[PDB]
């Protein structure tokens, strides 16, 4: 609740001003308790994650765990993060870091656990406070995992409060917590949408990706390629391919292709229960589910063994096309292409949906078609452009410090 | 001609088309623009000063002068042989797409001038959003930059302006699907509204100075005045009080007549104080005035020679001292510390007055106080803390108005 908050706040802002005066060394000892007690836990989490969300895949979220500890643990083992970064004492001059405060951390129902553990072990790594907004929905995974690595930390040392959360998240206690003074920074991940619109400083972390399949592509590759992120974890991964812009001349062959990786491409009148389901805005219940149970959701009669749903578009990439959209689960749209500048035109139309402007991907013959590479990186305006490469072929601690100047005379 | 909303959307579309051409432009094409741009900008340095004094009613002529040289000739140098276009798996640089500027009166037509210049350096199209006091210099800076740059080449609609600003068009402007990236100058609310925009934005505080007692006071004295009359003290990030511990205060004070710096008595400092700020904001009309008009307009007399007022705080810095704030104008608070920590102290409240930390000064004796300097350096919360040097993130440029693209093969 409204008052709460603020006693809550005010305990983590005290706890990281105990926190920010810590030795390099303590805050290693705290970094390594909290990750390794992350990992430990990461099978428990993964389950209770899974259970309470009712999504996605114990063995993967498993995985995602892994990452999010051991992972993050190795690669900033010995960044530094606190004291002199740089000197020069010729000119008199210093860099000095400073944490940046307290942290905003809004947590998706879509990552619970794993981006819990991300953000509190890169927030303890630099002397920060944190805080969690988790989505309703998932409100128990990632307070526990907030939890899980607090009292690890508080046990190697860590002041009391150094991490919190909103016990009953509301819409009002997110805004509180965001628009908050002694709030400094906003971790967020149209929620991206509410965090850049509240005065703060904000990060952002998905996007809508699509995949240009020219006429000169490997067409085995590409489809299999295409396919690798769609069922780990249900699909519940943000850089991911959404739908295939196929040229006519190997359109076929495409649909083709789907088959022998289980993918089923739905009939046009099949494509159109799928396609009420997965929109109404984002439809939650099929999101990490499995492409047989949103089958099922839908009207439609699936394989069993079924890992993918194909829902073609009748026309180009249109709004009013749900297959068009992010589907955060094992669904992709395909649609037909005159030729390779009108799949790119096809292409933009689809990153303007998500004004995310992510990642895009084309599949074609390298050896030859370097003016097409070159076209295709010049029109795509996401921030990663993939060459014949899938999505599943970055906030760190240095965005969770500010570096602090000193001229001398 | 833009005063309302079919307007403003119908100029966008055009400054949308101009930039869409722009991009497909070469960088030899581009340099050939920026050049003639710079070149052309920086002859009309002095008709462009004499319109910003004449129309806001601030500052000094011959200072924004100097303001629209840097903002022309030596953004021109610093930048003639940056890359922006091009290449950097691969890199390529793109430009953003239309920027949103937001110009204050304080610097109408140097901000104008500075923000189109590395606009078209960076093949974007910029749309100015003026504020209505000094509409015509900002515009009027637009064009003499546009008009050059479209004579070496450029596509005719790139830069845009709205000819009758309002609250309305300007929120809306920052609010546009078409608009790419904020550049958003002047006052804590309007800076805060383009964090608030939901959209890109690059904002460009209230700057304490400690004078403990083992200081050059004689230095310390001078340094601290020197940037107080540049255009009437409307600079940025320059010295807003200083902070002095106790064994030093009357020297310090002392030195203030030295300069051209009259202290105010009590009675005189709670006069300027009610000018100063009016319904807890900085007041417009006391914004580059002179320290004798300002003087004139709170009903206190002065000598005719003086460059600063000095308000002395009546205790300890305070949100509830005017002269605890950023006052944009030949004015200094004083503030009298304890000790060495109670400055340090006094000073963190002022980097809270201004909002976002950005600088702050010290002045010791560094030869023998290094702990005082790094225990200076822990509680400042600014980007750019200083040690016995005058003000006289980093500067905004070409790398900021681009995106940068990563391209990655399959080997
Ligand atoms: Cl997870
Ligand atoms: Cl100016």
């Amino acid at each position: 609740n409204m008052a709460e908050l603020d006693a809550m706040i005010a305990r983590v802002k005290k706890a990281q001003e105990e926190f920010a005066t810590y030795s390099q060394e303590q805050v290693d000892k705290i970094f390594r308790a909290a990750s390794l007690a992350a990992n430990q836990a990461r099978i428990p989490l993964a389950q209770q994650a899974v259970e309470e969300s009712g999504m996605g895949i114990v063995e993967d979220k498993v995985i995602k765990n892994h990452f999010a500890s051991e992972f993050i643990y190795n690669k900033y083992k010995d960044e530094q993060t606190c004291g002199i970064l740089e000197e020069d004492d010729n000119l008199g001059t210093m860099t000095i870091a400073e944490p940046v405060g307290i942290i905003c951390g809004i947590v998706p129902t879509t990552n619970p656990t794993s981006t819990a553990i991300f953000k509190s072990l890169i927030s303890l790594k630099t002397r920060n406070g944190i805080i969690f907004s988790p989505h309703p929905r998932a409100k128990n995974s990632t307070n526990d995992a907030a939890k899980l690595v607090l009292d690890a930390a508080v046990a190697a040392g860590a002041p009391k409060d150094i991490i919190g959360w909103i016990d009953q998240p509301s819409v009002e206690l997110s805004n509180a917590l965001m628009k908050h003074d002694d709030i400094a920074l906003i971790l967020a991940t149209g929620m991206v949408k509410a965090a850049y619109s509240s005065g703060k400083p904000a990060i952002g972390v998905a996007g809508n990706v699509p995949v240009v399949i020219d006429e000169t592509a490997d067409i085995k590759r590409a489809v299999a390629s295409v396919l690798m992120s769609k069922t780990f974890d249900n699909g519940v991964v943000c850089a991911s391919e959404q739908a295939v812009i196929v040229v006519d001349e190997v359109y076929d062959e495409v649909k083709e292709r789907f088959a022998s990786h289980k993918a089923h491409v739905l009939s046009k009148t099949d494509a159109d229960k799928v396609r009420k389901v997965l929109l109404i805005a984002l439809n939650a219940k099929i999101v990490g589910q499995p492409a047989t149970a949103i089958a099922e959701m839908a009207g439609v009669k699936v394989p069993a063994d079924t890992k993918v749903l194909i829902g073609e578009g009748l026309g180009k990439v249109s709004y009013d096309d749900a297959f068009a959209h992010e589907k955060l689960s094992p669904t992709l749209g395909m649609f037909r292409a005159d030729n390779f500048e009108d799949a790119v035109a096809q292409a933009v139309t689809m990153v303007e949906i998500g004004g995310i402007g992510h990642t895009s991907g084309l599949y074609t013959n390298q050896d030859v078609n370097a003016d097409r590479i070159r076209y295709f990186g010049d029109k795509m305006k996401t921030a990663r452009i993939l060459i014949n490469i899938p999505t599943t072929h970055n906030v760190g601690p240095k965005h969770l410090i500010n570096k602090k100047t000193v001229a001398k005379r």
